[PDB]
């Protein structure tokens, strides 16, 4: 626990960012999923390549715009 549940849903068509050659994130997008033992992934550039989890995580709402954060009715 200690690290919240706001969201873990991936699935090959995902925008995500990614670790690359450069340490900075990246905008990025799944291509697929365990095929390989691994995340494969495409950047904005076309490039595709293969990570582990542990180099791939969830964009946040900023980097997508019109949420509903605290937007709830009434």
């Amino acid at each position: 626990g200690s690290s919240g549940s706001s969201g873990f849903d991936f699935k090959a068509g995902e925008e995500v960012l990614a670790r690359w050659t450069d340490c900075r994130y990246y905008p990025a997008k799944i291509e697929a999923i365990n095929k390989e033992g691994t995340f494969t992934v495409q950047f904005y550039d076309g490039v595709i390549r293969c990570l582990k989890r542990m180099h791939i995580k969830a964009m946040p709402e900023d980097a997508k715009g019109q949420d509903w954060i605290a937007l709830v009715k009434a």
